[PDB]
């Protein structure tokens, strides 16, 4: 495990339907997208 796994974020968001994901704060899987 690691803090804010930001390419894990982007393929996550990618899932959901946005264009990129990423990340900065260090919660489990609080990850932005857009």
């Amino acid at each position: 495990g690691m803090a804010c796994q930001f390419w894990s974020c982007n393929s996550s968001c990618i899932s959901r339907g946005y264009r990129q994901g990423k990340c900065w704060g260090i919660q489990y899987k609080y990850c932005q997208c857009y």
